């Protein structure tokens, strides 16, 4: 037995990092994490505050602060994300989940 994780991105259009970066044109001044790191780690900006979603697993995160690693938060909250696993690797995700 065992269902399989689907391969289709939640938002295929936001699969381009370049386009993900564009969405952070209004990423707030009181925000504390750089758009480039966020966009690199699969996230694009939604709304007018500091909410982001991953283009693939659609994991939603907000309340970002100075020192938050987008790749680490990605692995903390959405470990089965296929974009995350292909980018950072099995060992990286396992490491964040254990600790
Ligand atoms: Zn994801």
């Amino acid at each position: 037995a065992g269902a399989t994780l689907s391969r289709g991105p939640a938002f295929p259009g936001m699969g381009s990092e370049e386009l993900r970066l564009a969405s952070f044109y209004d990423w707030p001044l009181t925000a504390e994490v750089p758009p480039e790191l966020l966009a690199a780690a699969g996230f694009f900006h939604t709304g007018h505050q500091d909410k982001v979603r991953c283009f693939f697993c659609y994991g939603g995160l907000q309340s970002w602060k100075r020192g938050d690693d987008p790749w680490t938060e990605h692995a903390k909250w959405f470990p089965s994300c296929q974009f995350l696993l292909r980018s950072k690797g099995r060992d990286f995700v396992h490491s964040v989940q254990e600790t």
